[PDB]
């Protein structure tokens, strides 16, 4: 044991970013983010022995500004975009959900940090307009799951890679390289306590998973109620995850910039699909930083089956 | 930096003192905690570089070494393990060393479940000493390997929750005399089995989604890991169900080391635990690996479901 | 991933079983290990963001809570602590909770030293029960907080060394029945006290540097922390000295909780421990904070120095 | 607790290196080195539960080459300088002692990693000649002490800073900023088992510390027998550390490039002095990568007192 050739997230992003002639900024940005992720992981691991959304928020803003790689930051927590001080500005726009579903801590349900990184393209002064790009423009996106293990999943133009935090050295080690989702899965994930408010396409799809017409075995249902936990299971095991709109949350619950679009970019770089039920989530041009969206994502055939049922109903 | 920390060892030692006992339960839970920490560290790095097997070996070894056990029943072993005379003590332990190990690929929280009986007869230790009603467990609980490692322990005196402090390797008392909510707002079941359900489960699920008294509908959650789902049911209230579907008409979950521990914890917290026909804890087992249907959780929610079972007679 | 790990708790429990005892020594060293891990974590981050005090409070609390002690003697406390009747057990423990705490500024390895006696009288617990010859300790040792945390434990059966595995928070048996080398090649003393030495220490130091039989000279090492210097003397052999200099003419180090533990460990490993006039362990103490001169280490090296003390009469 | 504004070694070197318009290479180099330091720290912390000089060596070479910041590496272990593959070359020369005094592990004596970093100045092809610069040219030097805590001490042109590894997050936190050694100390550190072979200046100096002519209190002696442990005590507490030549190790024992010169640069940036007894260690132009040297270092007045005794004797 004592491996002499550790592949850390920093080393990985460097061996790619160097083959691309990049300015070192991305490595710094993500190395910073990793420091915040280990700090939150440790706090969550001791939380009952020991508001954490708020402390997590502050920590992520402070390591991102000190990376000297960012210029506009968008949080769930902060009402308006944070524009970084000129001395510390670099060229990226980061949109992040710092501690997704923090009420789930009480029940020890695995929660996560979700992030999306854009490059600032304009010549003008950093404003929140720099944050209003469609998901399609993301240069990197991902999440950190704080579970039985801490996994950082990073998607960049070349594919999805998983890194697991080795607790003894405080480093994310590359554990799965260029991940791809199954074509067709066997689990559907949706909160069925909203049955009453679902649209017809949704309702027909669930019945087809439970009562397969085709008289195969019905799908298994799974719903942790933590988006990072449910998307991680959908990525490694396959299947479909659905948070559509239901009358009483008419534009969906999840936020387009820092929950839906990071997950949709990961899904797509893994060979999966992500849609509202009408358009692809990554093509939506955002008009508000806290804009909400329906999302259905997962294995290509499963999503395509629900898209055909949506087509049928309009 | 807190100087009078209550650890699981201090806690169990002071309760045992009141029994005017031998010290054997404290030796036992002390050893079990060593195994729990080692499985926790293993799951935390399961990826960097099967586990159910090592977990099984580890729990058996630390328990044989405690000088507190005489019969051991594992999910992994066809027959009960009888402890060597020189290491025998008075307890029978039935445990599931790493429930739903397949779940580790997806980072789903899993855990160790255990039930401890006292051997009461004078003849040689055997499987029959483990074939007691769950109502006769002297202690039970589970360790959850999740974003934090938690050990929940129920004994005659209540349910207490201990969190592993990873900096000093000790389980610290963080929650005392846990009691479940009387009525919750979450139902937990694998609805992919919908065609396989019976009339009462099906009518109950339906009235959760479409509430007759025009109430708020229940939220649904189903992690797919018994320890995670039951832990949320304990701290948040609600109902968790794994009834008989026709592919598992006795139920899926095993009575001695999955259903009975969890049911003993639920009833100690003021919750209820039923098959839909009898109390889980009052079933008299005939095979150490027999399965049972389970419905457990907040009292009003489980009663409601029991009233749909009997309004269906 | 090793499934039958020998922890200090398993080790002490199986030896105690042979005594047909009460289980009290195991309760005691189990609690002391909880305190040792917490002091270890504290020293490892002493810088990020006094400690002798918290260390002292922590050792007293875990010991009062073990139900195994009745008198406690600390470096930090003017008088012996008598344990409350409801928590009293049979042992007297004298300990130094964080020896040479000033050394932490320089990252010098420091440690906890302890000696355990059995209270033998029938009258109420008092300081007099701690005023026994070191020869009558039933167990002694130290925990070194260094690049690794090590607990060295000596009891009637030998010296064993246990290393803290920081991933599972358990002390693992890594070295069994440690015996010192008969003759070593390192002498350890604070030579800045050179004018204060006596004739025999001065002639001995001189013959280490300029060996009369034209031998190899000894290496000198002096960490300035009793636990580090004595630990190197145990694993590597040699001699360690803190004789009386005229500013400390009784010696500096305290008999009950620094000299006697270390001397009991040395004699159990086959080493010797002297003041230069008597065996340290046979001194009958009159004050719980009295000091003594100490010279301990490999048998041939300590004898040689004893022959320069008597060739000086 | 849970501090939201953690100052890590990476953040520190970045906030300096950015004010200097540097290429990001130094941050990468030292971030790499920190990964190797945490890995060795953890191995040493479990060594008895569990050649490590050799494994440590390999790990340090592999993280340095992957930093894309180095071109020539010099180790105690390897006979000749390691020239890095063109794809991975950057501009620094690193000379390192990977696990100083590894025999001291058996006795749990604190040992360390020592490093010196030069910039390659030549226009020619990386060779070991790039490593043969006098200590005066070092752009950064330092050490990692694996003790009761792991401390990384880093000296750069601006001063000496201490960082302590926080074990829970795997990060070196800045704990002492712009450190300076005491002018005059009260401890002298030398292996006096060599008394017989010392030169007259040394011998006179030790007697003056034990039998102060001036009839003050004699100095205290301390000698751990681990250079990193003894230099760290000399830096924080003051005093003098001496490893001169004694007949049977006639050019000193310690190596000029990766033991003496990193320590001499730290001492001097802390306001201390480091000398052979004849010249300043940092002005010696090395001719062999494994060249040995006398070194006496510590508080300015203490070293100056021994230098005057050396002057007297020639
Ligand atoms: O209770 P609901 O409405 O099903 O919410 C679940 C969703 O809410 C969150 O907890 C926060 O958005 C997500 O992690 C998850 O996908
Ligand atoms: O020390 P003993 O003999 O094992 O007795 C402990 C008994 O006390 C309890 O801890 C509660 O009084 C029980 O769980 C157990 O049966
Ligand atoms: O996939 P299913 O059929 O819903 O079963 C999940 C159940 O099985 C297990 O994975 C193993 O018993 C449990 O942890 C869990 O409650
Ligand atoms: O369990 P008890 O009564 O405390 O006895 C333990 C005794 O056994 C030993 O561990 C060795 O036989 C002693 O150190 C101690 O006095
Ligand atoms: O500075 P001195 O006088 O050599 O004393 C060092 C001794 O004092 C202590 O620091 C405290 O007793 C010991 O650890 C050590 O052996
Ligand atoms: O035994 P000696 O000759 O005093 O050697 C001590 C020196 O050797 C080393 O162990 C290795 O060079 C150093 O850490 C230390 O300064």
């Amino acid at each position: 044991a004592f491996d002499t050739n550790i592949v850390t997230l920093t080393r990985f992003v460097m061996e790619q970013g160097r083959k691309a002639r990049g300015t070192g900024e991305m490595t710094q940005l993500l190395n910073s983010l990793c420091t915040a992720v280990k700090a939150i992981s440790t706090a969550v691991r001791k939380a009952g022995i020991a508001k954490l959304d708020v402390l997590s928020n502050d920590l992520v803003i402070n390591v991102l500004k000190s990376s000297f790689a960012t210029c506009v930051l968008v949080t769930e927590e902060d009402k308006n975009a944070i524009i970084v001080e000129p001395e510390k500005r670099g060229k990226y726009v980061v949109c992040f959900d710092p501690l997704d579903g923090s009420s789930n801590i009480d029940c020890l349900v695995s929660i996560g940090t979700i992030f999306g990184i854009y490059r600032k393209n304009s010549t003008d002064e950093p404003s929140e307009k720099d944050a209003l790009q469609p998901g399609r423009n993301l240069v990197a996106a991902g999440y950190a799951l704080y579970g039985s293990a801490t996994m950082l999943v990073l998607a960049m133009v070349n594919g999805v890679n998983c890194f697991m935090l080795d607790p003894a050295i405080g480093e994310f080690i590359l554990v799965d390289r260029n991940v791809k989702i199954k074509k067709k899965g066997s689990i559907y994930s949706i909160n069925e306590g909203y049955a009453k408010e679902f649209d017809p396409a949704i309702t027909e799809y669930i019945q087809r998973k439970k009562f397969p017409p085709d008289n195969s075995a019905p799908y298994g249902a799974r719903y942790v109620g933590s988006m990072v936990a449910d998307v991680h299971r959908t990525l490694v095991y396959g299947g479909i995850f659905m948070y559509p709109a239901n009358k009483k949350s008419p534009k969906g619950k999840l936020r387009l910039l820092y929950e839906c679009n990071p997950m949709a970019y990961v899904m797509e770089k893994a060979g999966g699909l992500a849609t509202t039920g009408k358009e692809a989530v990554l093509d939506i041009v955002p008009t508000d930083i806290h804009q909400r969206a329906p999302i259905i994502l997962g294995s290509p055939e499963d999503v395509t089956e629900l898209l055909e049922i949506y087509q049928k109903h309009a």
